[PDB]
Parts: structure tokens; C-alpha cells; sequence
């Protein structure tokens, strides 16, 4: 099945998921000179004070930090969005080396990693229904550069040993995702897709301009994870990013001047 190797990576996905060659695929390159400022865009409202993290899971493609999404406890609103989007999980994409790892690029620059906070539109009742709708999801994307450590990431880093291989989970309560955000909420936005199969075209992307800094030691720990299950040949979980896809008939809008 699908993955990030030579034989099963992004360049193969279209055979099982023909929407891979669709009109609104993600990620994309953000050309900062052609993204236009849209004064009609609102500030983003990120309301994470009541967020309830539950568990962390290695799904064989990344690790997900999962939230209780059975009530409006952590929500995204405003910005480009109409209505209320509930946080369900976050995860990262990262590289084998610090010079690659992000999915989106900025003027063809690749960051070391990219954080995706995934939210679903409450008007559709559940995640599974939301991903069938063109406005079903809102994903907040945050770039990671290597420099100073991110204190708010360390709790995630230190549990990774317990979820080394595919299918492992661990309790992960009381984690506050506010500690993963940069200072500024200035963003770019465009309509796109999930970046992993099934590649559904259901996402409003909100990509923050300001990266967070993580330390080399933090990223090194991500790269010790495994794609494989327990007692299988070890294949380090690295380079779990899809490259930029054609922009097609889309415009990228900026919230800032
Ligand atoms: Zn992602």
C-alpha cells in the first residue's frame, strides 16, 4: 500500500487515488510575490484553551496527537472560514536532513518540517462526513526551522520512544497545543486537499508565515521513529512529505501586507 519509498511514494499514488492529479491538490509552492493581500480576510481566531488531548499514535506514516472532538473545545474560526471548525488531531511531516521536510514551500524554500493542525467543520456533524465536502476541513500549517528548542514541543519528543513502530499508541493527556504556535498569526490561504491518500479535495489551507524554531536534538528524535511495525525490518520514518503540486486555477491570498 501507499507510503513514501521508491516503489510506493507520491509519484505512485495516482494509480490507487486518481484525484492525485486533480484540480485542487496540496501542497503547493507559495510564491510570496504573487500572493495578493486580501483586506477582506479576518484575523484568525484560534481558541485552544479548553483543548483535551487524549492519545498519540504512530500510524505508519506519521504520528498523530488526537483530541476529544465530541464538543466545541478547541476551535478555529475567522480568517477565511465561515463557521466553526473543531480540532481533531495534529501531526508533522519532516525530512531526513534539515534542508527538506516541509510539504508547502515558500518561494521554493523547504523547511525542516511542517506541523498540521486538522480541524473539521461542525456543520457536517463528524469528520467522515466533513471530508466529503469542499469546505469540510481547515488545516493550520506551521513551518519548523532548526535553531533554538521549542519548549512546548518537548513533551511530544519525549513520548516518541514509546510509539516507535506502526500501530503503537500511548496516553497523551493534558497537552496544550498553544505551545506550538508562533507569535504572529499572519497567514496565506488557498483551497486544497489532504496531502496523504485519499487526497480528498476538502481542505481550506491556512499556512502561517512565521515558522517556529525547534532544536536539532528535537528533530533528531522524530527521525528515530519507524515506518515499520514491531519485529519488522527497521525503516526510519523520514521524508514523509508530499512534494508541491500544480497550482492550477487557484489563487493564494495573504492576510497581511
Ligand atoms: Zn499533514
Amino acid at each position: 500500500h501507499w507510503g513514501y519509498g521508491k516503489h510506493n511514494g507520491p509519484e505512485h499514488w495516482h494509480k490507487d487515488f486518481p484525484i492525485a492529479k486533480g484540480e485542487r491538490q496540496s501542497p503547493v509552492d507559495i510564491d510570496t510575490h504573487t500572493a495578493k493581500y486580501d483586506p477582506s480576510l479576518k484575523p484568525l481566531s484560534v481558541s485552544y484553551d479548553q483543548a483535551t488531548s487524549l492519545r498519540i499514535l504512530n500510524n505508519g506514516h506519521a504520528f498523530n496527537v488526537e483530541f476529544d472532538d465530541s464538543q466545541d473545545k478547541a476551535v478555529l474560526k475567522g480568517g477565511p472560514l465561515d463557521g466553526t471548525y473543531r480540532l481533531i488531531q495534529f501531526h508533522f511531516h519532516w525530512g531526513s536532513l534539515d534542508g527538506q521536510g516541509s510539504e508547502h514551500t515558500v518561494d521554493k524554500k523547504k523547511y525542516a518540517a511542517e506541523l498540521h493542525l486538522v480541524h473539521w467543520n461542525t456543520k457536517y456533524g463528524d469528520f467522515g462526513k466533513a471530508v466529503q465536502q469542499p469546505d469540510g476541513l481547515a488545516v493550520l500549517g506551521i513551518f519548523l526551522k532548526v535553531g533554538s528548542a521549542k519548549p512546548g514541543l518537548q513533551k511530544v519528543v519525549d513520548v516518541l520512544d514509546s510509539i516507535k513502530t506502526k500501530g503503537k499508541s500511548a496516553d497523551f493527556t493534558n497537552f496544550d497545543p498553544r505551545g506550538l504556535l508562533p507569535e504572529s498569526l499572519d497567514y496565506w490561504t488557498y483551497p486544497g486537499s489532504l496531502t496523504t491518500p485519499p487526497l480528498l479535495e476538502c481542505v481550506t489551507w491556512i499556512v502561517l508565515k512565521e515558522p517556529i524554531s525547534v532544536s536539532s536534538e528535537q528533530v533528531l528524535k522524530f527521525r528515530k521513529l519507524n515506518f515499520n511495525g514491531e519485529g519488522e525490518p527497521e525503516e526510519l520514518m523520514v521524508d514523509n512529505w508530499r512534494p508541491a503540486q500544480p497550482l492550477k486555477n487557484r489563487q493564494i491570498k495573504a492576510s497581511f501586507k
